[PDB]
């Protein structure tokens, strides 16, 4: 649900609900690109810092996250020993803030209401605003139907008395959410039949992609950025698929942070592998296919090298994107997997030649021929591309030479018949791995559709993120998404 995130509560709001709404065990998080977890223990309220540059949720105290969801779903399960004394998650204390709910619209008339329903709602679509005819209350509308007068909307008042909501009789909810939750599982029924399904909230995230300039304004503005991203966070309490084969102990030591995990279900399986090895099929990484595919993974280790090439083998990958340095900060992000130019190494089972290196303004290229050893007539030749200035923390003030970066390496795919995924990789391969991804995966479309289409951002990242965790880390990433598709199309 989620609900242990309260958007836009201070501090001492936070030690308030916390002392005078929960008991020892009760937690919150806060944000602050940094965040707190709030946590009630022997009467006490301690804050724990997260901090998230754009790699991962680093918890002080704790382990490194893939979302704040995942954190929480750790420390309540698990023990992970959150300590400082032991320091427990037991109870959320749940926030009632709809603002960030895909159904709830704020200010927003009933006029401007029925045309949004009318122009891009089906039946069932709905959302949530703030009366205007009864200050105070609010509206629940909704479409239903099947302009030839066979669809319609309906409104409902909800009225607000005592903080709390109700549409006129019945039961009296806690917040909005409560509200909107029950009655799509028990719809309302109008009196002569009409069952006021809330199937799906109204999209007003999808634009027509030349208008992108108009919406990033309208993004700008008092910041709508935060209020639409904030409004996708909410949805990862959805994603918590299971990673079992991640947290397996002869796997553990092949991933580079212990609870970063590619979920069982899109992960890569890795077969032909030596069978002296009990467990031969893992690594950390994951398909990820816009529904050209891709492998979102991490960077490598020195104990992975091997498995990562068997990977590139057996998916028959072609082009492989490297977006972190070596080391970053002093800190190793990624081993060095492929053989110095014009060098030749056996890595396990997999011979790499490095053929050439190209070096270009943000990135170098490296022309790698990969084979099987003892197995020749297994050779082709996989092109390392590999940015090498992106920030060590947050992104690039602008989108260019990401651009010209993702153009090559299209090119060069496109240009190599049959290829597999594109293999992708950072340190954790969730935030700049999913940055790219994304805005390669929207680039795409505008390619093949030109600037007269349909383009829905966070609907894309929510989509990349059920086939691996947190793929786009932070709000800076997001906005660069943004600023990077705009980009694109005033170059065409
Ligand atoms: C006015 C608002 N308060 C409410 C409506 N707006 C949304 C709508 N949808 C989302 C998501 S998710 C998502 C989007 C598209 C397809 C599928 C999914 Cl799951 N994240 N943030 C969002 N904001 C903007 C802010």
């Amino acid at each position: 649900s989620r609900r242990w995130f309260h958007p836009n509560i201070t501090g001492v709001e936070a030690e308030n609900l916390l002392l005078t709404r929960g008991v020892d065990g009760s937690f919150l998080a806060r944000p602050s690109g940094d965040f707190t977890l709030s946590v009630r223990r022997n009467g006490a309220v301690t804050h724990i810092k997260i901090q998230n540059t754009g790699d991962y949720y680093d918890l002080y105290g704790g382990e490194k996250f893939a979302t704040l969801a995942e954190l929480v779903q750790y420390y309540m399960e698990h023990h992970g020993q959150l300590k400082e004394d032991v320091i427990e998650l037991k109870y959320p204390l749940n926030c009632a803030d709809p603002t960030s709910e895909r159904w709830f619209h704020g200010h927003l008339s009933g006029k401007e209401a029925e045309k949004l329903l009318t122009e891009k709602g089906k039946h069932g679509s709905f959302l949530v605003r703030e009366s205007q005819s009864h200050p105070g209350d609010f509206v629940l509308s909704v479409r239903t139907g099947d302009n030839d007068g066979k669809s319609k909307v309906t409104h409902v008042m909800i009225r607000c008395q005592e903080l709390k909501y109700d549409v006129g009789g019945g039961e009296r909810f806690d917040s909005l959410t409560d509200l909107v939750e029950h009655y799509k599982k028990n719809p309302m029924v109008e009196t002569l039949g009409t069952v006021l399904q809330l199937k799906q909230p109204l999209n007003t995230t999808r634009i027509n992609a030349a208008e992108i300039e108009s919406r990033v304004r309208e993004l700008s503005k008092l910041q709508g950025f935060w209020e639409e991203f904030e409004t996708l966070q909410q949805q990862e309490c959805k994603l918590l698929y299971s990673r079992k084969e991640g947290q397996r102990q002869e796997n553990k030591n092949k991933n580079r942070y212990k609870n970063i995990l590619p979920f069982d279900h899109t992960r890569v399986v890795l077969h032909d592998g030596d069978p002296n090895e009990p467990v031969s099929d893992y690594i950390n990484a994951n398909i990820i296919m816009p529904e050209k595919s891709y492998i979102a993974t991490q960077g490598c280790l020195q104990n992975t090298v091997n498995d990562f090439w068997r990977m590139v083998f057996q998916e028959n990958s072609r082009v492989i994107v490297m977006t972190t340095k070596e080391v970053e900060r002093g800190k190793s992000k990624c081993v060095k997997y492929w053989p110095d130019e014009y060098a030749l190494k056996e890595y396990g089972v997999m011979r790499v030649r490095n053929v050439k290196e190209s070096a270009a303004h943000d990135y170098t290229l490296r022309e790698l021929k990969l084979s099987k050893v003892g197995q020749g007539n297994t050779e082709r030749t996989v092109w390392q591309y590999h940015f090498r200035t992106w920030p060590d923390h947050g992104v690039p003030s602008d989108p260019g030479g990401v651009l010209d970066f993702l153009e090559e390496v299209h090119h060069k795919q496109e240009s190599i018949m049959d290829a597999g995924p594109v293999v992708v990789h950072c340190s954790a391969g969730i935030g700049r791995t999913g940055t790219f991804i994304v805005i390669d995966i929207l680039i795409d479309i505008i390619r093949e559709k030109g600037v007269d289409c349909d383009i829905d951002v966070p609907k894309t990242i929510q989509m990349v993120r059920s086939q691996r965790s947190g793929m786009v880390q932070t709000e800076a990433q997001y906005r660069f998404i943004y600023m990077a598709v705009q980009h694109y199309i005033e170059t065409l």
